[PDB]
């Protein structure tokens, strides 16, 4: 039973931003064109009994003043801003990368509604895995919008998971960018282990998840925040070998109750960032599909979320394959996807070849592996977890 977050209103809201435009619609219509929808349990986004209940849910992480500012920003964009209102927005970074637009609050709230409903479906055991392609806004902070992330749906979903009972959550962030917002939220918590693989280089957004020595959490959360910064140009195989032993070692040591995976598609070779060279190939084998298949082999209730990805048809091509892989891994039912894009309302967006495969022809890691292994040992010692060092050592 694989769950997928969707709904008519949800679709309209996810498609209402100037940055992500109709991406979510392309993603969901491609999944539907590949006849995957009948295999999936629709997870309806969470709706609240009152404005107070909605505030209680969002303020489990964000400050009231920030939520008030975001709701006022939407109101203001539904009618220019005064000098005092511009100052107020600037105090929450609601500007530049995170501008206001008529549906800014509804749009960012929708991802939270989706990811909280997805966590609830895992908690009641209705779904083994839940997918939310409208979610994964990893950069949003308590009182600050960042990288087009206004509300952090991941933190709120993880917070719902961790507090459902000892519950431990493993958060794996596959996006090109460092998952700073999620890592910061759980910096002092040993029960949420964060691991982000990403590109890092001077002046590259958001700037964290790299050498500062490496910070890895604080207080009781020391050694609980893991990071693997990778150089530009990394391909499927090298990225797969870089993350594989880390994922496996985290699962053996942490023994998570839940896994939350952020699957931002900006690592694709065809993403306009043009930083990593990952594919959606399923014979080289896509780094994403290798990582997703590995996580699902653990048989731990999992939450799969979206994130980055500016090349909309290529993000759809990758997420359609992630979706089919999840059905296969959970149900044990073969999913056969035709290499040609099937006819549907968005067919023309996949041109000029109309194929499912993206249009692409293809010591530092060992040093990070040793650093990460030491951190995992340190985390295990601080948290009094029983583990076999040799079983973990041999994975690398
Ligand atoms: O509840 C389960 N088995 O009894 C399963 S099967 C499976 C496959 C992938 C991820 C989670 C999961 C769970 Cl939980
Ligand atoms: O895909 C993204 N993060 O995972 C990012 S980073 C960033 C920085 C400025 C503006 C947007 C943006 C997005 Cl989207
Ligand atoms: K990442
Ligand atoms: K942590
Ligand atoms: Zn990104």
């Amino acid at each position: 039973s694989v769950g997928i977050v969707y709904g008519d209103q949800y679709r309209q809201l996810c498609c209402s931003s100037p940055k992500f435009g109709d991406r979510y619609a392309l993603v969901m219509d491609l999944i539907n064109a590949y006849k995957l929808i009948p295999e999936l349990s629709r997870v309806p986004p969470l709706q609240w009994d009152s404005p107070s209940r909605m505030y209680e849910a969002v303020t489990a992480f964000h400050s009231t003043e920030y939520v008030d500012a975001l709701k006022k920003l939407q109101m203001l964009h539904c009618e220019e801003l005064t000098a005092d209102d511009e100052l107020l927005m600037d105090s929450f970074s609601l500007n530049y990368d995170c501008p206001g637009f008529p549906s800014v609050f509804d749009y960012s709230l929708a991802a939270v509604q989706g990811s909280l409903a997805a966590a609830s479906a895992l908690i009641c055991r209705h779904c083994e895995v839940v997918i939310n392609w409208g979610g994964g806004w990893h950069h949003a902070k308590r009182s600050e919008a960042s990288g087009f992330c206004y509300l952090n749906d991941i933190v709120l979903a993880i917070h719902r998971l961790v507090s459902s009972t000892q519950t431990r959550v493993l958060y794996v962030d596959l996006d090109l960018h460092h998952g700073d917002g999620v890592e910061e939220a759980f910096w002092y918590s040993p029960r949420v282990v964060t691991f982000s693989v990403h590109h890092a280089s001077p002046g590259f957004f958001p700037g964290t998840g790299t050498w500062n020595i490496f910070l890895n959490g604080a207080g009781r959360g020391r050694f609980s925040a893991f990071n693997l910064p990778l150089e530009e140009g990394i391909n499927d195989l090298d990225w797969s070998n870089a993350i594989g032993p880390i994922l496996d070692s985290l699962n053996i040591v942490i023994q998570p109750s839940y896994v939350v995976v952020q699957c931002g598609a900006d690592c694709l070779a065809t993403d306009p960032h043009r930083i990593f060279r990952l594919t959606n190939f399923y014979p080289s084998l896509s780094g994403y599909l290798y990582a997703i298949k590995k996580i699902l082999s653990w048989k731990v209730p999992t939450l799969i979320l979206g994130g980055g990805g500016y090349n909309f048809p290529d993000t759809a091509r990758l997420w359609t394959r992630v979706t089919a892989l999840t059905i296969e891994e959970v149900k044990g039912k073969k999913m056969t996807i035709s290499p040609e894009i099937p006819e549907h309302s968005y067919f023309s967006r996949y041109g000029p070849d109309f194929e499912l495969d993206i249009d692409y022809f293809p010591d530092s890691i060992q040093k990070h592996h040793r650093r990460i292994l030491e951190q995992l040992r340190n985390y295990a010692d601080l948290n009094k977890l029983i583990y076999d060092y040799d079983q973990v050592y041999q994975l690398y």
